[PDB]
């Protein structure tokens, strides 16, 4: 059930599926190791859609927070992160 | 499935249940800019006197959990009232 | 589904299921803090949040309520409280 | 549906109806600035610590049973209000 | 229905299933301690890289929600890098 992954900050990460869809439930972003005191932003784009910001995470402030957002699509998503250090991502299957 | 959208500052999003699903919004996050003061996030199902859903403060809030659902006949209409847009994102069922 | 109110400072607002999500600090230049409670019946009161101006505006709840006994929620200080959340 | 109980702070508690989610735990009133901490009754377990004017309720959403040790307590000058709902 | 256990600094707990149930883990909380560096939770499934799974500052975030499920056919190792233990809380199902 449980799933996570590591997106760098000039790294993406891609979501797809293989005929059937699993549900993906995304629960929290964690910030990275670093030294970086610059935020973090984790960004999402599904299809060419225009971008949605999904969390900000600034170091020594706001280092990890709650997303809960769920994830059965026909199309690619795209994670990316904005920032000098990585998000880790995790939550689980349905 | 994954739904969201970036309401502007000053402008209006209007959630339509026409052709029927259950959305539930769950995080609302503060929008790019160098503004220092507040936006809040507001609804109005009707022409209805509008309800405060959350403050997000530059540097200090700059996201939080929503976790609200809506399945109505009327339009829901979002809105921000602030320097910086909000980005909403959810999903149905 | 959606359901929501604005209990003013002054005022006491009286409630199937019903998910209450979401208390946000209302309109006001007040400083001190907002207490929301809850009375269900004869029963003593209790405390669901505390909101503080500029510090803590908002929160989450996630609480329910499907009572054959009278629910009375008030606010104990100078700036209101939108309840939001959901039936079912 | 709707649960909750004032655990004081040097009383405990003891859940003696259904499947309890404990979603919500409110500092109560009180000028005493010293932190509170709930615990969980085997060591017992922290379940959040509030400290006046800074963190004065927080999330739980934790779910228990009677048939549960359940034994709460609050070390600290003011007592923790526990909010929640019977599934 | 409850489940927690403290994870001490550096020390490692081991969640095993099988002779297989679902855990729903809720709540990270920081534990005793004068310590004021931070403490992360941090999560393995075998031999794979670990991911984090929240950062706790002492008199800052003490504690944070979760809300993560775990029903793996692999032992899942929870360890704590920091001075400071964390108590993890949840239910099964």
């Amino acid at each position: 059930a449980f799933w996570g992954v590591e997106v760098k900050p000039g790294k993406t990460f891609t979501l797809k599926n293989a005929t059937g869809i699993r549900r993906l439930h995304l629960s929290q972003a964690t910030l990275g190791h670093g030294t970086a005191t610059n935020r973090s932003i984790l960004q999402c784009n599904v299809g060419n859609k225009s971008p949605l910001l999904l969390c900000v995470l600034t170091p020594d402030k706001v280092d990890s927070c709650q997303l809960n957002l769920e994830f059965e699509e026909t199309d690619e998503v795209i994670f990316s992160v904005i920032g000098p250090r990585s998000v880790h991502l995790t939550g689980y299957f349905l």
